[PDB]
């Protein structure tokens, strides 16, 4: 089944998921000179004060930090969105080396990793129904560069030992995702897809212009996770990113001048 290796990586996905070659796939390169300022965009509203994290899981492709999404507790609205989208999970994509790992690129620049905060449109009732809709998800994408540590990341890095291999989970309550955000909420936005199978075309992407800094030792800990399950040969969880896909008939809009 699908993964990030030579025989089951991104170039193979289209055989099980033909939407891989669709009209609104992600990630894409963000050409900053070509992205037009849209003064009708709103400021993004990120309301995470009531966020209830539950659990962290190694799903064999990434780790997910999951939230209670059974009430409007941690929501994204405004920016390019109509309506209210509820946080369900976040995860990252990262490299084996600091020079690669992000999925979106900015004038072809790759960051060391990229955080995805995944939210579903509450007009659709749940995540499953939302992913059948072209406006079912909003993902806030935040780039990571290696420099100073991000203190708000450390509780995630510290628990990774406990979910080393595929299928492991751990209790992960009272984590506050506000500690993962940069200062500015200036962003680029375009219609896209999940960047992992099933690659569904449901996503309003909102990609923050300002990266966060994480330390070398923090990203080193991501790279000790494993794609395999316990008892199988060790294959380090690195380079779980999809390269940029054709922009096709899409315009990337900037919320800022
Ligand atoms: C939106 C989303 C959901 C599940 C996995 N991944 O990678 C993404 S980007
Ligand atoms: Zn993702």
């Amino acid at each position: 089944h699908w993964g990030y290796g030579k025989h089951n990586g991104p170039e193979h996905w289209h055989k099980d998921f033909p939407i891989a070659k669709g009209e609104r796939q992600s990630p894409v390169d963000i050409d900053t000179h070509t992205a037009k300022y849209d003064p009708s965009l709103k400021p993004l509203s990120v309301s995470y004060d009531q966020a209830t994290s539950l659990r962290i899981l190694n799903n064999g492709h990434a780790f997910n930090v999951e939230f209670d999404d059974s009430q409007d507790k941690a929501v994204l609205k405004g920016g390019p969105l109509d309506g209210t989208y509820r946080l369900i999970q976040f995860h990252f994509h990262w490299g084996s080396l600091d020079g690669q790992g992000s999925e979106h690129t900015v004038d072809k620049k790759k960051y060391a990793a990229e955080l995805h905060l995944v939210h579903w449109n509450t007009k659709y009732g749940d995540f499953g129904k939302a992913v059948q809709q072209p406006d079912g998800l909003a993902v806030l994408g935040i780039f990571l560069k290696v420099g100073s540590a991000k203190p708000g990341l450390q509780k995630v890095v510290d628990v990774l030992d406990s979910i080393k291999t595929k299928g492991k989970s751990a209790d992960f309550t009272n984590f506050d995702p506000r500690g993962l955000l940069p200062e500015s909420l200036d962003y680029w936005t375009y219609p896209g897809s999940l960047t992992t199978p099933p690659l569904l075309e449901c996503v309003t992407w909102i990609v923050l212009k300002e990266p966060i800094s994480v330390s070398s030792e923090q990203v080193l800990k991501f790279r000790k996770l494993n794609f395999n399950g316990e008892g199988e040969p060790e294959e380090l969880m690195v380079d779980n990113w999809r390269p940029a896909q054709p922009l096709k008939n899409r315009q990337i809009k900037a919320s800022f001048k």
